[PDB]
RNA sequence: GCUCGCGAUGCGGAGGGCUCUGAUAGCUACG
């Protein structure tokens, strides 16, 4: 008992009314005190609670960190306690995501704050809690329906929110890029450096954390949350729709789930191919959820199911992030998903609103953030790049598969990604009509 | 003791009221305090003496995705028939053991081995089904209200929407048919939000009406077994139950031998039950003969106020369809083909009753009644 | 006999907010 304890330990403190959002099957409230001269905060979706959870907040940051069920428990990662507490790591991004969502939704109002699903990218620089800055803000929770697959590059396939975050933030790697290799004064205030091997790499101590209001769908969420106490399968999305199936063994065409696709982010980069031409592979030093996290499922589902990879290219590894939850978890909202995506990066002017089952924007034009437009950003970055700064022989390129097929040493990470998947038995990958990639800026 | 088949009626609610009674100390404990009541009731003899309540049970309530047992701990659907059904499946059990201790004990089941494999009923002995309500879709959505004889019938038998299979929704009124066919659930989808479907209970046993009511397990060892009557405490209305549990598909063909579409006897009490005013409760009590006390389930988590399984879910189960497996001679079984000890495959067993549930889903496809909608996996994937 | 669209009046499991009562338990204050 949270507000029991608190108040049986502290005098009579009692709090105020601060936020009311919704009603019925969406309602949201957040409570404030001062306990001892703090300032603490808690969120639910009744009063009762939303000051429950503060109370708990309080408690175990000013006296002790609360001692909770051991699954609710985060796992450091290889390497990785400076970012203070993880626990207190995972409030701050989520506190960050939640607030440029409010930034770009003008505070809430809009018709797109309601979401089914939240996620976010974090960049940090330094230990100090300044120097973090919210990279990328998303929704979505459905995929591009396969009826309406455009080939030449102007369909989204996956709007699931830490897809589309992952996009923006590639979508901010390769601005990070033009900063560097663009009006040389840009070259002191960047991310990148010249790799001390060859290429491109970023700088020491700038890292990225992952944000999903939720675990992502596959692997990760195959579990009971009130049972917590062997199969790993990758699993394939549904059509046009939220959750997942798992894959046969060893007819409309699939998209892999969200939990798989984060392991090969844990495995090749989140940066995919064309990047890997010009950068060396960046990996999520956390993942933070905002529900739904057991660390169990979610170590089982994010890099330990495939433990029996080897063979690892130069420069790559199996990635072991940071795993966490928020300690004001969110609760469950049933009922239908929205049909849209929001997506934001840092320096954009406002969001963007996707269709999630066409994948084309609520208008019908196509994305800053599909293939094509990414391929010609890429071709920019192809252009005004020294020539000897490639990784490999990527002679001037005309298609994207191929453009893609340059990264050698990707390629070959994803082969071992996939061969550690069929030697665990977790099935086959899917892999997409390679025909989806067959188009050139003409 | 021949009787009109009202007598029967008004018996068998008798019986299950006063039984309810009985356990709830006169209906003066506060789990008493119910909408809904079911009850499986026992002949032996028409004679009024040759009848004994199987089962009792209450609730009208289905679980929170947000706790569905991924091990086989927790009720899905507590809707007070279906319970009551779940009380039956623990009786038909211990009947098994009764048999199979010896043979001064195996007189007094109302089992004997089969002359085609197994273990049939002695004949004789028939089942009767006891709701005080209607069952939700099909033979309830139209009219959940007594009719007048001013009011005579259904005035549009033939719109779409009659007959279909309908699905229970998490948190939402109603029944619902199923749409663009169907879609099958997720296990992560349901915990996301989507909400949780449950096929209705006039689905259910219009299923309990081709397959039988003993659920694919204990196919492994009986002779499929069926309702002989249906008995409505309040709100019958005879052309809808009639369609609801065996008529609209009458379209079924090519059944398993022993399988058939059951008809059973319909019919209402004399003396209609009564609303019972206030909020409905949250949980469900079952009972079955031979048990020491009530149970008290909470069905929006589907286990007990401390947190305890169920003795009915399938966990408890496959436990005792395990007992019973252990004492049976392996000639014995029904179906011998060989399964990894695991819920969800140890059901894939039942060839025969597998194929007439396959039979009755097309049924309903081939008669625009929509597409059965089943749980996620994930659920029957454990073992002991 | 029905289907579909738009209305209209109703019928029939979730969330929230405020009051009433009893009880359990932790705490004070007073005589
Ligand atoms: O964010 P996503 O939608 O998951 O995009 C990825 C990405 O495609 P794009 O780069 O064109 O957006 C992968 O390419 P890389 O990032 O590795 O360069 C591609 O895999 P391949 O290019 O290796 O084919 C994969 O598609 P799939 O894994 O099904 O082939 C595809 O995801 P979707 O096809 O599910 O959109
Ligand atoms: O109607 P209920 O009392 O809820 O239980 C039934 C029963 O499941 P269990 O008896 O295994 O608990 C059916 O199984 P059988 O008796 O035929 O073996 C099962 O059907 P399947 O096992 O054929 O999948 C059906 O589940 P479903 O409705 O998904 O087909 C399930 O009912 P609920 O899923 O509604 O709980
Ligand atoms: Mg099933
Ligand atoms: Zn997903
Ligand atoms: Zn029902």
């Amino acid at each position: 008992n949270p507000v029991m304890i608190l108040n049986e330990l502290r005098p009579g403190l009692k709090y105020d009314f601060l936020s009311e959002s919704g009603e019925s099957h969406a309602k949201s409230f957040v409570m404030s005190v001062v306990v001892d001269g703090q300032f603490f905060e808690g969120s639910g979706r009744n009063k009762k609670l939303a000051k429950a959870r503060a109370a708990q907040s309080a408690l175990a940051a000013i006296f002790n960190l609360h001692l909770d069920q051991t699954p609710s428990r985060q796992p450091i990662p290889s390497e990785g306690l400076q970012l203070h507490l993880p626990q207190v790591l995972a409030d701050a991004v989520s506190r960050l995501v939640l607030g440029k969502f409010g930034d770009l939704t003008d505070n809430f109002s809009s018709p797109h704050a309601r979401r089914k699903v939240l996620a976010g990218v974090v960049m940090t620089t330094g230990t100090d809690v300044k120097d973090a800055k919210v990279i990328s803000v998303s929704t979505g929770t459905k995929c591009i329906n396969g009826e309406y697959m455009s080939d030449r590059g102007l369909a989204l396939n996956d709007c699931h929110a830490e897809i589309i975050s992952r996009r923006s933030l590639l979508r901010f790697l390769y601005t990070q890029l033009e900063l560097y290799l663009n009006n040389k004064d840009d070259q002191k205030r960047s991310i990148f450096q010249k790799s001390e091997r060859g290429g491109f790499r970023l700088k020491e101590n700038v890292q990225f954390h992952l944000y999903i209001s939720t675990s992502p769908c596959g692997d990760a969420r195959i579990f009971s949350p009130h049972e917590p106490i062997a199969r790993g399968q990758l699993r394939t999305k549904i059509e046009s729709g939220q959750g997942t199936i798992p894959v046969r063994s060893n007819e409309r065409l699939l998209t892999m789930s969200c939990s798989d696709k984060i392991a090969r982010w844990n495995v090749v980069g989140i940066q995919g191919s064309l990047l890997s031409i010009f950068v060396e592979p960046i990996y999520f030093s956390s993942i933070i959820l905002g529900s739904l996290y057991h660390g169990d499922h979610l170590s089982r589902a994010m890099y330990q199911r495939i433990s029996n990879i080897e063979d690892l290219p130069p420069l790559y590894t199996l990635n072991k992030p940071l795993l966490s939850g928020i300690s004001n978890a969110e609760a469950r909202q049933p009922g239908k998903a929205p049909n849209f995506s929001v997506n934001w990066t840092v320096g954009d002017s406002a969001i963007e609103v996707i269709n999630a089952t066409t994948g084309k924007d609520e208008l019908g034009r196509a994305s800053r953030l599909c293939k094509h437009a990414l391929y010609c950003r890429w071709m920019r970055v192809h252009g005004k790049v020294p020539s000897h700064l490639l990784r490999s022989k990527i002679t001037k390129p005309n298609v994207y598969h191929e453009s893609k097929l340059a990264a050698k040493e990707y390629q070959a990470a994803k082969a071992r990604l996939f061969t550690a998947f069929i030697k665990a038995g977790l099935g086959a990958w899917v892999e997409k009509p390679t025909e989806q990639d067959q188009f050139s800026l003409t």
